[PDB]
């Protein structure tokens, strides 16, 4: 199956996941002198004041925080999108080294991560139906890079031993993501698609200017997870990104000078 792997990695996915060579894959470079000021894009909207997160699960991939979507508690609008995308969960990929584990890349800089808020198209009713909509999910996607810590991103940290190996879960109630924002909402955006299979091609991005620091620390406990589940070898889930993609017939939007 699929993986980070040079046996399992992005250049074999194309093969059970044929969209990987489509035209509006993700992530991409984003050529920050190319991008164009759009003043028509309206300032993001992420209330996040009710978000009921639950659970913590370490998925084999990535580790991802879920969040209560069954109601409007969590909702991003406004900037590039119409209408209301709930949260649904979040995630990170990171490198086994502090210059690469990011997604996005900014006039070809890697960052030593990069987290991803994934939020779905509210009418489309699904996260299930909105895989399958041009327009069906909005992540919001904000870079690490390492220096001080996130105090906002310790309550995470410090359960990752609790969910070391894939499909170990915890709970993980009252976390505020408001904690992981940076001071901006500047961003870009472009169409594109989930940066994992199914790799569909129904993703808004919203990649915000501004990274966030996390410590060295915080940064070596996301590297002690484990691909494996218990019982396999180890095998430390590190360098969990996707290359940047052909932008292809696709422009860059930012929304600030
Ligand atoms: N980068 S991304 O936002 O396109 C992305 C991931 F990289 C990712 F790892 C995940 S994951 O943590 O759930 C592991 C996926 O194998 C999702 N999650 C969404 C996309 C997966 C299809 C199911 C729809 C909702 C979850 C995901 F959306
Ligand atoms: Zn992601």
């Amino acid at each position: 199956h699929w993986g980070y792997g040079k046996h399992n990695g992005p250049e074999h996915w194309h093969k059970d996941f044929p969209i990987a060579k489509g035209e509006r894959q993700s992530p991409v470079d984003i050529d920050t002198h190319t991008a164009k000021y759009d003043p028509s894009l309206k300032p993001l909207s992420v209330s996040y004041d009710q978000a009921t997160s639950l659970r913590i699960l370490n998925n084999g991939h990535s580790f991802q925080v879920e969040f209560d979507d069954s109601q409007d508690k969590a909702v991003l609008k406004g900037g590039p999108l119409d209408g209301t995308y709930r949260l649904l969960q979040f995630h990170f990929h990171w490198g086994s080294l502090d210059g690469q584990g990011s997604e996005h890349t900014v006039d070809k800089k890697k960052y030593a991560a990069e987290l991803h808020l994934v939020h779905w198209n509210t009418k489309y009713g699904d996260v299930g139906k909105a895989l399958q909509q041009p327009d069906g999910l909005a992540v919001l996607g904000i870079f690490l890079k390492v220096g001080s810590a996130k105090p906002g991103l310790q309550k995470v940290v410090d359960v990752l031993d609790s969910i070391k190996t894939k499909g170990k879960s915890a709970d993980f109630t009252n976390f505020d993501p408001r904690g992981l924002l940076p001071e901006s909402l500047d961003y870009w955006t472009y169409p594109g698609s989930l940066t994992t299979p199914p790799l569909a091609e129904c993703v808004t991005w919203i990649v915000l200017k501004e990274p966030i620091s996390v410590s060295s620390e915080q940064v070596l406990k996301f590297r002690k997870l484990n691909f494996n589940g218990e019982g396999e070898p180890e095998e430390l889930m590190v360098d969990n990104w996707r290359p940047a993609q052909p932008l292809k017939n696709r422009q860059i939007k930012a929304s600030f000078k």
